């Protein structure tokens, strides 16, 4: 239903950075720099440019002061300068609004194309970026909870099949998804860079940004983030985890920034770069699909997500999902989940796992 | 009100083993050997004797086939052979029922005393044990989830101060506890060997055994146990965790065996050996006391625990706690907890966290 | 010196497997399966097919019984069936010997091309492969030392710039290298899959295969491999490490199989997938370039490597390196190394670091 | 031939702190605070008092500015105030020089006794100490290389059985030792607190202090210390390691402070608190006894150690070892070591393991 354009898709390398509008620049700086340990590439009174430990492009996160907290741009890096032209021609044919700046929208990025995509998300495509010192061996700066890479975005959208087809035509490959036996798709994960994903689609009212995810080297680094949050007595900002994912097989943690933007810390998924990488489909009632250890998913994780902006800086209107709700079918009043397929023992009726 | 005997206390070194009655020996073996990777010191059709990676005494766990799943004995090693005689005289003065077997109750233990202690728990005291190969450097046998030591027991009892004074007289020292402003004690941790505890008292209906705990080297070993349980599709047997404890500061996991005996896997508490080791008291309403990260404690963790047997092998009758319930005052309908004292942001009312 | 063909290079995805010839199959099986924990895809009296924990292709290593221990093939997977045709045309234009087998050289691989490449190495290109159970969440099988992926090969060749140009034309990008101030290149690392490398060139007499590398999830997994080797009283088979590499930033260990084939265990390098990824050049006299902690590199690491076979299965003749020797210029009698550039303190003259000399 | 006194031994709990004389207080501070991350309890122009992450007594390390770098005191905490009096009577009966200060020798310690012990070492015994904030849950301060406890001292002394007998009479129990088949003892480990050791005796010219050891929680913490030293371009101050010890089974690293005082970082030894804890004797030629992975012991580890002071602040005279040297019998020109006892394969004669000889 989103048609495949005749124009070639641009060659997208990876997710590269997010621009997030925040309301109190000092509080957010404290969260992202003081608590999480991200590295400042540039800052002034309006913006903070932050990067992970192993990054060499200018930034992975731009915090921009504004009146309404929201995603302003989710940016992917393309292979060549000519891929920014291809992106522009591709989104024109799709009838999408686009805006092209030879000198970039944020500091440290050159020629860039921003678009309101067919799902209502603000995508940016760019090649040119100002290189900075790669801190990958600066173990003199390395913190016990060090965030090493930007890994993915996760987007909330009402119709997952619709979005999936569009991203596949754009060159993303589905690695895992969640479905039921009645034809509904609840979520899908897709990649360009050869990890489990660069973005993911989560079925719900949208467009909204569910989260932005950063990686650590090891599982103990994620444990340390939790421990530090307890020491700072902000354990209430730990939403969910730590855990092992079923889908993706990664060790994880979800935390909430001062504007409630959700950040995931993630480590140790697997290689997906082969073009016939086997796709894995989970059943929506399988209680090990989201947390492998069967720990319950808190309802806020399903219902809460960040607003997104259009190209003019106004909030995108939210469209309701009419397909079945992952929350309702697993943990709501008429919900169901199993530990072992076909086994009544270890199954949950009308409530979440673990009592 | 448990009187201090004039007879000297036995010198207790550490918690050493538990004997657990199980209903299906083969299923239990599958859990303790095939899933958890404990090492077989002896087995036959009626019992399995198991030990941890770094142990040199005969065993840390005995699984005995019986009709009713229950704790049959929680055993402490004493410093000398004479300490068994001291234990006998001590418990006889307390008016407790005792039984002395010069050749032991279980294989690989020699002269031993079992008692029905004043809290109704079956304690064993012994010195003599058959030494076995210490597997501490057998990395050829080392599992990704390796259990390296027995760390502690945790006992459910209705009146914590009563039990705590009795254990102090036995030479245990309290390291941490949970209290409220009204003066109720909900739990206490106490030690002999210089870790946070060898046993602990949890307020509730008892005598019941809350859990037995084993230690791993590192946090990743606990993660692996969870991961393996997912792979075996037995994640419903993960009860609580993994987490960081507030009390003890240890990384932890609670799992349930086939008869619902609860096992804790535990690592990285701190040294308590100095006699003036500072005691830490947590408020019962502090949401970081049990899980430092503020994760909720599932009601089953407070309400479910194992039966204990008397010396004849019958189940000990339960006495109901009359002091306030930690479940009720934190997560029950009129309960509450906080992240930051005095702050309504991050506080939970009539409701658990997260 | 090696010309760029007019024919397009095949689109290479990644290193996929190696076929090693071994002299005693049962001894090699004990090393790779019982010691290292690799998973058996297939075996018989003549071959063992092994894979890592996260692999879905049929195998990452084939051990083949033969009279002379050697590398028989280093195989790269290509993106499409049509890329195998491209590889054939490309290598024919380079004037190399090639062999095409529609149903594969080894079990579990389909249409495959093997070539004697311009550096004398037996390369294989394939697309078609039998998928198997991907064991990535089989934590009921996971060992304390689990090998999760095949990561790279490392090749010994006498002229590194000559090979580097050829691999760049083939589509590999150099991520790191080691050079001196007098124009000599000692080593280069190059990738297709977006890690530090899929293969590497190490200057020395060749063609010889230096090692094959597998990855683990965490550093403690590499430690456990060492610990287990101690417990099995085969610590004499730990060649070098564990350590932190300067080049690649990975945590590492080198061990030796029963035929002296060198295996590296490797973890936690960085992403190189961007086309303008910064190339890092280390100076050969920098004592943190190979081991970041400054531990000395054992001389066998520089001198010993496995024979490689031609398409007929005969050993390839060795061509001697005439460029300067990394061993000689760093830890040899006229050698030099530094800890801090320009500082005499922490420098080493005619001997290795940490109080050692060449045996 | 150090007699057992009639007077009762003091009840020693554990090693508690060391007082090290250092020549440049600012440079030592950069090392212990900025590099290693210890926590400051008190400092001024003359001294810096440091503690580990889990400590509640005032300090584990006192750095005292002075003219000659040396160990000034190795302090053990005793169980009660009365035990300081027992210590005094005990050493007086041995005929040792003692000095008692009711208000301590350093800040944060109360009634204390220093003695010049029969091996020439300056020992302090105390009970009273100023309690400080226990930082064990201050994960807001926790570094990637955090030192969590003080674990042990290691002493160099010419006659190990003489020293061992004396420590046994003080209540220390031997856990492990190294010997040869002809009855020479090279080293012994002994404990009070239920870990492998609180102090250890290493055969050599002495009295000298070999090292002070701190523990970390996990192996990755020790790896981070190396990684950080590499980043700071002070890898030349990594003496030996990281490794796994044979004796003790601990993961370890040895580093050198600005005055060449050796610090060990140590983790994951085993419980020894039972009175019949099985002792383990290793053969001196076993190449897995010091490093379980067979990595060679750097010669400086055998030859270099810190001076110790007498109670007036003067350096103690050094007495030479007349028994065999561990260095000489294992890695010297006439030395040997084995991987498997009796097996020539994996054995080393006249040189160290892994292909190095002595520099
Ligand atoms: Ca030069
Ligand atoms: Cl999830
Ligand atoms: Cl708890
Ligand atoms: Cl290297
Ligand atoms: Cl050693
Ligand atoms: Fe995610
Ligand atoms: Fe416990
Ligand atoms: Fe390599
Ligand atoms: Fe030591």
């Amino acid at each position: 239903e989103i048609p495949k354009p005749v124009a070639p898709a641009p060659d997208i390398l990876r997710c590269a950075y997010a621009e997030l509008v925040v309301t109190d620049l000092a509080k957010s700086r404290n969260f992202y720099v003081d608590v999480l340990g991200l590295h400042v590439s540039y800052e002034d009174e309006n913006q903070i440019y932050l990067r992970s430990f192993e990054e060499f492009i200018h930034h992975n996160l731009v915090l921009t002061k504004g009146p309404v907290a929201a995603l302003k741009a989710m940016a992917f890096r393309v292979r060549t300068p000519e891929d920014v032209d291809k992106a522009e021609a591709y989104y024109q044919e799709l009838g999408c609004r686009t805006e092209r700046r030879k000198d970039g929208f944020v500091k440290g990025i050159g020629d860039a194309l921003r678009v309101e995509d067919p799902l209502g998300f603000p995508y940016e495509f760019f090649f040119e970026t100002t290189h900075v010192e790669r801190l990958h061996m600066r173990y003199d700066l390395y913190s016990a909870g060090e965030l090493v890479r930007l890994d993915h975005f996760n987007q909330v959208t009402p119709d997952v099949p619709r979005g999936r087809k569009y991203l596949e035509d754009l060159g993303f490959r589905v690695t895992e998804d969640i479905q039921d036996d009645e034809g509904t798709t609840y979520a899908a994960w897709m990649h360009r860079k050869g990890t489990v994903h660069d973005t993911a689609l989560t079925g719900g009212n949208g467009p909204r940004l569910h989260h932005v995810a950063f990686s650590t080297h090891e599982k103990h680094n994620i444990i340390q983030i939790c421990d530090k949050m307890g020491a700072l007595r902000i354990s209430d900002r730990i939403e969910r985890g730590p855990g092992r994912h079923g889908v993706s097989n990664a060790f994880y943690l979800y935390i909430l920034d001062p504007d409630n933007h959700r950040i995931e810390i993630y480590t140790q998924d697997y290689y997906t770069g082969d073009p016939d990488n086997p796709t894995i489909t989970w059943n929506v009632h399988d209680n090990q699909r989201r947390d492998w250890w069967g720990n319950p998913v808190v309802p806020s994780w399903y219902t809460e997500a960040s607003k997104v902006l259009d190209l003019d800086g106004n909030v995108q209107e939210i469209i309701e999902r009419t397909d079945d709700s992952e929350l309702e079918v697993t943990i709501g009043a008429d919900g169901f989940s199993f530990t072992r397929a076909g086994d009544e023992d270890g199954s949950y009726h009308g409530q979440a796992s673990k009592g």
